């Protein structure tokens, strides 16, 4: 009932089928980490057992942490893998995109699956609902989860799309972290620097394949950190920063700058640089 | 240390030296109120002391209220004019800055002060800290107030005018309810339709007239009604098609839908029309 393919009710493929359904493709995961020491041990430990099978490959994304969270992962049987190792001929910037961009010349999977590791006791079968459309359907080639904080969400991302995307009005949670693609179309696609990249490669798939090669899938419930205002509104400025440069529109590039008293000024970075296709580094 | 004249402690001004500042102006006071039997009458109770003496008049603006928001303001003293009494030629669109636009037409008062009717506790010396810098200063011909909720203003405004008027960022709260401007000004302006009228004030003014002629006071602190996600993603929405059409950029006018389960789609109102300056109805 919606222009975009929508599984709602928990989906019915078995890992099983899905093994089956794999035809030689294969499956990489990769969970982005930035000072996750409380957490990535449960969401490392959700996914593990589909390795070997299902899922060929798994890693930690490890963007800098000064935590333990290295350490732990390693102790849960992950491969962790720094933004140095992952593509060691360019130095590093900073931001979640730059991590994602990163993991793809890190992975080998025809298939690459992104989990955020601050999720609070994440169901074990969000890969394979996640992987569902792409392996079974045709044509799909992106599969963003949904799920019942969102303040970013639902004020900003969805009313914008709506704004200059109205096409994407349907899509449920386009900033979701959870969400899985074709190695084909990520490392086709520019990455958007900072939190702008979910909503840069939600833009540019659907600008370059349309809604069919879209899909969208229920995971049920997400928890996940409650993150202090002022990040939050870092974050939204560099969503809207990627999203204006989506739709043809020049963004000023000045970061958001924020007040708390004879007074206390402080100005967050904001970035209008993507990083080009991966294909481009072969 | 703002390029925005900007009173951070509680402005030194006495409601006598801004009496004798009057010098032959009249100033007027506007409560817009949508079902607000709750709060209004402390509101006009923090103000009609200065009736008669400081303030000429003062105004209850009737949005449409079913509650007894214009029984108790009556009892309060106050003058409640309805949209349609303020202005019976034309027909009433819905919306907060309808509201606002009509007051125009129910007050004569060289100087028209807005406040917000669902503030708890307001501090009586909110409209003269609001007159100040218009009855003293030179060039001043807007005043928005700043307060230490707040998640539209953190993470859509702001950073939009961070985005596409960077000139504004020095603006605390670009959608404080709590303001006043110049009758000259105000009848000058286009106002945008719903709570995109705050946002379309200050981009209009400063567009036309610079930061000169803006100023900013502290109020201390706001308190006032939390309001449902869904219906600041409404007014978020809003919010931002006023600002993409004031810096000439086109929205395409769809409204932003929610789903909440198959599923139960609701699609909420917004538009991309302006009331013409209240010049035009002379
Ligand atoms: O420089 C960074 C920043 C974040 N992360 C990781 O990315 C994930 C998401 O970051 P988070 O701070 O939890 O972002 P959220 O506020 O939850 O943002 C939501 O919305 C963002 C905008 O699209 C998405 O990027 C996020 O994945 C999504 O969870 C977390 O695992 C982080 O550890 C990094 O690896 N490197
Ligand atoms: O159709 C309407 C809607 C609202 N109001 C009144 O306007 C005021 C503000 O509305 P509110 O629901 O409290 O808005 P907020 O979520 O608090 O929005 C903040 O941010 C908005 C966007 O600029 C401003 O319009 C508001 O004044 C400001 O308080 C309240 O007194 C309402 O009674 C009306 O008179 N008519
Ligand atoms: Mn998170
Ligand atoms: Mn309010």
């Amino acid at each position: 009932a919606l222009p975009l393919d929508t599984t709602w009710h928990r989906p019915g493929w078995t890992i099983g089928e899905l093994e089956a359904a794999k035809a030689g493709r294969t499956i990489s995961v990769v969970l982005p980490a930035l000072n996750e020491e409380a957490t990535i041990e449960s969401v490392i430990d959700s996914i593990s057992p589909l390795v070997d099978g299902l899922v060929d490959e798994l890693i930690v994304l490890d963007s800098g942490s000064t935590d333990d969270t290295e350490i732990r992962a390693i102790a849960s049987g992950a491969r962790v893998v720094s933004r140095e190792q992952a593509l060691p001929e360019v130095p590093v910037r900073p931001g979640k995109g730059e991590a994602l961009w990163r993991s793809l010349a890190a992975t080998s999977g025809d298939i690459v699956v992104f989990i955020d590791s601050d999720l609070i006791n994440p169901h074990p079968l969000f890969v394979p609902w996640l992987v569902g459309p792409l392996l079974t359907g045709e044509g799909i080639q992106l599969v963003k989860s949904f799920y019942r904080g969102g303040r970013v969400t639902e004020l900003v991302a969805r009313p914008l799309l709506a704004a200059l995307r109205p096409e994407l009005g349907c899509v449920l949670q386009p900033l979701s972290g959870e969400y899985a693609a074709s190695r084909e179309l990520l490392t086709s696609l520019p990455f958007a620097p900072g939190y702008g990249v979910e909503i840069g490669l939600l833009i540019d798939t659907f600008d370059r394949l349309g809604l069919d090669a879209i899909a969208q899938v229920n995971l049920g419930v997400r928890a996940h950190r409650n993150r202090p205002l002022d990040e939050l509104g870092a974050m939204s400025r560099q969503v809207i920063a990627t999203l204006l440069s989506r739709c043809g529109i020049p963004d000023s590039g000045v970061g958001l700058t924020q007040f708390l008293p004879d007074y206390t000024r402080h100005t967050w970075p904001v970035s209008l640089v993507d990083r080009p296709p991966m294909k481009v580094m072969r």
